[PDB]
């Protein structure tokens, strides 16, 4: 009875793209809890937990510049992406990226849509 | 240790979302979170299954569209699901109270293995409205 993916909603107004939601089942999946994610980008999903530093090499930079194109010019994102649970495990990250338009015709939010798949070492 | 529950935030998720299935007839919900339930008030184990337009029903007893929703923004919407894009608008919506609800809606498709669409996602961010169809 749950969620086919995860969801993620950023503020598109602020600098960044601040995490202002995510649900439950991108919770229970990355291992990361809302509480700390909130308010950060999330590029951290792309650093072998929350004690890696730097982006890892396996992370398809083609797929992430594209990603950056996509949100700058506000337009729809879908791609594949390496990343990594709280406990460095690997997580293939089917990832689909849309604005939504406010009052002003501005782009308010962001929402992601996840559909991970699964393993190896 | 004792262990951290999901969800704790809940309470802080902005917008509705439903998730439609692309592949059976007639984009049946399989998917609809808690906000979605709480603002117009359906609960999920009767949506399931069913195409959303329902929304446009004001309430659970009328079959069909109330004629006040816009019936070119309902035929822009099928359009892009059937185009297989995307689309963002703003369609009334009734609560199952029957009261009115504006829906600032956008589906975007997903597209799966095949480079086939497989899941509609819908966003729905419900905005104020001045629309009031009296006592
Ligand atoms: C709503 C939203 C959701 C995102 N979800 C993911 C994600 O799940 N995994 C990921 O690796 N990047 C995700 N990103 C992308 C990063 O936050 C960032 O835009 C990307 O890493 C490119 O930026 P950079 O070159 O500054 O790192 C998401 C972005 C947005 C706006
Ligand atoms: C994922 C998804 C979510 C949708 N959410 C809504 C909604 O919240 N409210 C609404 O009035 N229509 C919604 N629709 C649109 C209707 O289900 C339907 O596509 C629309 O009324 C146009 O088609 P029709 O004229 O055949 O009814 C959604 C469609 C999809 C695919």
């Amino acid at each position: 009875h749950t969620a086919p993916c995860g969801f993620v909603v950023t503020d598109a107004v602020e600098p960044d793209q601040p995490i202002i939601y995510v649900n439950t089942v991108f919770e229970m999946v990355t291992g990361y809890r809302a509480e700390e994610v909130l308010g950060r980008n999330c590029r951290f999903l792309q650093c072998r937990g929350p004690f890696a530093k730097r982006r890892h090499p396996l992370v398809d930079s083609m797929v992430v510049s594209e990603i950056r194109k996509c949100i700058d010019e506000g337009i729809e994102f879908q791609g594949e992406l390496l990343n990594f649970r709280k406990d460095g495990s690997p997580l293939m990250n089917r990832l689909r990226l849309t604005p939504i338009y406010g009052d002003d015709d501005t782009i308010t939010h962001i929402i992601g849509i996840q559909f991970f798949i699964e393993t190896d070492i």
